[PDB]
């Protein structure tokens, strides 16, 4: 179970929304411990979904990860992204402001009251992260709480702490990075994660720092991997494996480096 809308196609994932009508809530920072922002939640919809927070991590970034918002939810997934400028910023502090961000989602997922209420299926808990923000998903899918991950330009100190991560992870790099430059960070991260994980790492041709945030030059890609990614893991959804694992993905263009552990769910 947990499948829901039609067989996908590329075109289906490449469009600039999915089919679901998007609806917003807005969340202050003065409730959740999280730094604010916005729950996108689809409408249509029956049953429960998965719900995944995305969140930022470049102190003064000029622009942030809110594209995965709309574009998420409107395949069926409960998505809230955190504001920026929250006080918080190193990736062990990111990892408390995405459990804190969880939390706030269960709790309104449990209250009558909600617009979303009863929307969210607990088990099914996705995590999105630019920069430390990237750094802070691989820790918590270190922590065994979430059941994807997807760090977008991750920053961290050290890959020691990601040697143990069984959470699926698609990893995107970013080929030209110069914050978190891909041989110290992206690389070293996803090779850290055991083989036997669900894992890819994507690098996307002279992408910047910015280059996995969305609503930019690489949005077929981040949507048609990222949204199988979540579809694949999340719902447990065979029909997006074809979008993962088959293709040869390095033949793209945006595609400048490709790695996996296909196949997954074995
Ligand atoms: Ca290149
Ligand atoms: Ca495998």
């Amino acid at each position: 179970g947990f499948q829901r809308g039609p067989d996908p196609t590329v075109s289906f994932l490449e469009a600039s929304s999915g089919p679901y009508s998007v609806r917003t809530d807005n969340v202050s920072s003065l409730v959740g411990g999280f730094g604010g922002g916005t729950v996108h939640y689809p409408t249509g919809t029956t049953g429960t979904m998965a719900a995944v927070v995305v969140i930022p991590g470049f102190v003064s970034a000029e622009s942030s990860i809110e594209w995965w918002g709309p574009k998420l939810a409107s395949y069926g997934f409960v998505v809230m992204t955190i504001d920026t400028n929250s006080g918080f910023d190193q990736p062990p502090s990111r990892a408390t402001q995405i459990n804190n961000a969880l939390d706030y989602l269960l709790e309104e997922n449990d209250s009558s009251s909600s617009p979303y209420s009863g929307m969210i299926d607990p088990n099914r808990l996705g995590v999105i992260g630019w920069s430390m923000g990237g750094g802070g998903t691989l820790r918590v899918a270190a922590e065994g709480r979430i059941q994807a991950a997807i760090p977008l330009a991750p920053w961290d100190t050290s890959s020691l702490r990601f040697r143990n991560i069984e959470t699926p992870t698609l990893i995107f790099a970013c080929e030209s990075d110069v914050i978190a430059p891909v041989g110290s960070h992206a690389d070293p991260f996803y090779e850290a994660i055991p083989d036997s994980t669900d894992k890819a790492f994507f690098e996307l041709n002279n992408g910047s720092h910015y280059c996995g945030n969305g609503g930019n030059s690489y949005n077929n890609e981040l949507g048609r991997l990222g949204v199988s990614w979540m579809k694949l893991h999340l719902d447990q959804d065979q029909r997006y494996n074809q979008f993962l694992c088959g293709p040869d993905h390095e033949d793209e263009y945006r595609i400048s480096e490709y790695r996996g552990t296909c196949p997954y769910l074995e």
